[PDB]
């Protein structure tokens, strides 16, 4: 089990959902999170995950995103 | 914030993410997640989720699904 905490550009509840879908629809994400007080770190559990790809999907879908946190559950 | 769970057809990792993309891309919603010994309950929280609507499109898309729970957090 892996956990993974992206910073990503959302500024809006539409940008929120897109980064969701796209972090939820990678194989083996079990859980997908928004956190943070500016509502700005996307939190994804799963297993197999490569945390590199998933950082460029979103950084390519959302314009910027930095991975912040990788980390064994 | 509301919390809601539905038994959903995800027999694959493939399925799961189709549906927990489709959970994620409502506008609203915070969190989704896997639950279950059979990895079956699509546990969404958020805000402003209509429950009924949901479940209407994990059918759609995953062929079966049910409401199980609506729950304020």
């Amino acid at each position: 089990r892996t956990k993974i905490v992206v910073k990503v550009h959302m500024p809006c509840g539409k940008s929120r959902a897109k980064a969701m879908a796209l972090a939820a629809s990678v194989n083996g994400v079990d859980s997908v999170e928004i956190t943070g007080e500016d509502k700005d770190r996307l939190v994804v559990v799963g297993r197999g995950i490569d945390p590199v790809r998933l950082v460029a999907l979103l950084r390519e879908k959302c314009g910027l995103a930095e991975l912040l946190m990788v980390e064994l559950v």
